[PDB]
């Protein structure tokens, strides 16, 4: 049906440890921008800065797909994130939307 259609343009954070997400949230919140804090902690999509391109309605593990469609498209000066962090069978996600139809 036409929710399938639904997409958003999503990067993350993952880390499978909560101390360490937590770190990745205590730089996002100094000010760091979030590609740089993904390079630094992420464990999935690193070297790309945290973005995992444009996810489709069904694609993505179901907390973080709830917790994606809920963000407002931002940009990484002005970030919209996650807080706290979503868990899901990977680990902790903190979750920004750059793109959305
Ligand atoms: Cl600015
Ligand atoms: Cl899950």
């Amino acid at each position: 049906g036409p929710m399938g259609s639904n997409a958003v343009k999503v990067r993350h954070i993952l880390c499978e440890k909560h101390g360490k997400i937590m770190e990745a949230m205590e730089k996002l919140k100094s000010g760091m921008r979030f590609n740089e804090v993904a390079a630094q902690y992420s464990e999935d999509k690193a070297r790309q800065g945290g973005d995992l391109g444009w996810m489709t309605r069904g694609s993505m593990v179901g907390p973080f797909q709830e917790a994606a469609f809920a963000l407002p498209v931002s940009g990484m000066d002005k970030p919209v994130f996650t807080d706290p962090p979503v868990k899901t069978k990977f680990g902790y996600h903190i979750i920004m939307v750059e793109g959305r139809k």
